């Protein structure tokens, strides 16, 4: 059985909190991802249940185990908690903190201000989401963990409404690399040295965070509109960068462009990103900027 090391500690399958299967009830499907389903469940403690298909390979089993180990070892408010696992019954379960707001990409697209919902979201709401995820990324950075796939689709919200907290929720790329296909690489979130040399550092996540920022302030658009993966690879390698999202304040766009510096040594670490986001939240001209109404 595989081991996992995070910070200054090694953990094993035996360290996962096994929840008796009898104590777990499935309530509803949540839109089941790639390999395996996700359910809202109860243990009463409300959870999201990630399932492993009973029809899977040996490597699928180990991948599922590793994902459980990875998430169970984090301790930060902006990373989704693992309640426990049910690995001794089939299908195997990982039990996560239930984030009623769903994933960030879907939330942004569904919560875009509209003539019907005129003030569904404001600039400060967006800055608070960015700050939350940046605080999660800083925790990973200071613990030497490279996420490799920072993107809106991999972030979750505790709730739809005003008190929402954003958290990093998926660690599948990090799990794969820990031990594939070109077409499955998130190239639109990757810096030049990552997709060219396969070099990953904390500054990898900085670049990806810049792309997340664009997703957030565009309110859920796909990065590099109209461009394919190869077109983006060539665009970005040649120095090309995205334009500001519609109505994006200059101070916010400036953070994106600093995250997208060609040389990793020229990009900010997450402490600096957090400082700059906090300064944007203080600037009335930023937070008084109206978001576009679809
Ligand atoms: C594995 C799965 O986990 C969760 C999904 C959800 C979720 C998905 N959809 N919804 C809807 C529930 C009804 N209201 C709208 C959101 C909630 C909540 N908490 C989770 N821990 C998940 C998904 Cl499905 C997508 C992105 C992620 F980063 C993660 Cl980590």
């Amino acid at each position: 059985n595989p081991n996992y090391c995070f910070a200054g500690k090694t953990s094993s399958i035996s360290d996962l909190k096994e929840v008796p299967r009898k104590n777990i009830t499935l309530i509803r499907g949540l839109g089941h991802g790639a390999f395996g389903e996700v359910y809202e469940g109860q243990v009463p403690l409300q959870v999201a249940v990630k399932t492993l298909p009973e029809v899977c390979s040996e490597q699928d089993e180990l991948d599922f185990l590793m994902e459980a180990l990875i998430i169970s070892k984090f301790n930060h408010q902006n990373i989704v908690r693992c309640i426990g696992v049910s690995l001794q019954s089939l299908p195997r379960f990982i039990l996560l903190e239930f984030m009623a707001g769903g994933d960030l990409k879907s939330f942004l697209r569904e919560t875009r201000p509209r003539p019907s919902q005129p003030s569904s979201l404001a600039m400060l709401d967006l800055l608070h989401v960015a700050r939350d995820i940046a605080c999660g990324c800083q925790y990973l950075e200071e613990n030497h963990f490279i996420h490799r796939d920072i993107a809106a689709r991999n972030c979750l919200l505790t709730c739809p409404g005003p008190g929402r907290v954003a958290k990093i929720g998926d660690f599948g790329m990090a799990r794969d690399i820990y031990r594939g296909g070109c077409a499955m690489l998130p190239v639109k979130w990757m810096p030049p040295e990552a997709f060219m040399e396969g070099i990953f550092t904390s500054k990898t996540d900085t670049w990806s965070f810049g792309v997340l920022l664009w997703e957030i302030f565009s309110l859920g658009y796909m990065p590099y509109p109209s461009k394919s993966n190869q077109e983006v690879l060539e665009f970005v390698t040649s120095g090309g960068r995205m334009d500001p999202p519609k109505n994006c304040p200059g101070p916010v766009y400036r953070i994106m462009t600093q995250c997208w510096q060609h040389q990793p040594e020229d990009r900010p670490n997450f402490a600096i990103i957090l400082e700059r986001i906090e300064y944007c939240t203080q600037d009335p001209d930023v937070i008084n900027t109206a978001l576009p109404i679809e």
